[PDB]
């Protein structure tokens, strides 16, 4: 059929995973989205002239790391590592998410993008420099987003597709 990318949105509770997903899919900001609901949504896009379908998995719920769940996560082709720029713990968590993804994929070369969300807030506690430097050490792109204003949303997901398209 037509080209498909499975993109998995990860990161701590409350960082804006669901809001980023729904902004990408239907261009509206959701204020309240149940943190236990993990759903996927598919969107037709055109990225660098190539039509494709993005299958976006908005991860949620309990943090349980089992063989079956690992194998399910392994079906993701690229991962958005999302933290919130006003939540230092969510940034500290990022390496844990990354290491679990590498483990399940049996690869140190998995397509990923680091996303600092909630850029519209007055309350930053994570410096852009620190997140850029982390992403550089990982060899992956860094995007800042606001699911509220939509700034950076398409850049984050389309950058992740472009990372997948490099992947050997
Ligand atoms: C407040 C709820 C919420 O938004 N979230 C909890 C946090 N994660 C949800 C998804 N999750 C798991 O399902 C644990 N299993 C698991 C996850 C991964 C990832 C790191 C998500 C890719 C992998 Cl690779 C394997 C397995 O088994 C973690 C916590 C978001
Ligand atoms: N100001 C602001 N609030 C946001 C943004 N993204 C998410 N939120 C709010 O942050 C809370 C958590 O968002 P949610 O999408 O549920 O995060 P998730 O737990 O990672 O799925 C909600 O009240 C959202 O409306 C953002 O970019 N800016
Ligand atoms: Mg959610």
């Amino acid at each position: 059929g037509m080209t498909e990318y499975k993109l998995v949105v990860v990161g701590a509770c409350g960082v804006g995973k669901s809001a980023l997903t729904i902004q990408l899919i239907q261009n509206h900001f959701v204020d309240e989205y149940d943190p236990t609901i993990e759903d996927s949504y598919r969107k037709q896009v055109v990225i660098d002239g190539e039509t494709s379908l993005l299958d976006i998995l908005d991860t949620a719920g309990q943090e349980e790391y089992s063989a079956m769940r690992d194998q399910y996560m392994r079906t993701g082709e690229g991962f958005l590592l999302v933290f919130a720029i006003n939540n230092t713990k969510s940034f500290e968590d990022i390496h844990h998410y990354r290491e679990q993804i590498k483990r399940v994929k049996d690869s140190e070369d998995v397509p990923m993008v680091l996303v600092g969300n909630k850029s519209d807030l007055p309350s930053r506690t994570v410096d852009t420099k620190q997140a850029q430097d982390l992403a550089r050490s990982y060899g992956i792109p860094f995007i800042e987003t606001s699911a509220k204003t939509r700034q950076g949303v398409d850049d984050a997901f389309y950058t992740l597709v472009r990372e997948i398209r490099k992947h050997k």
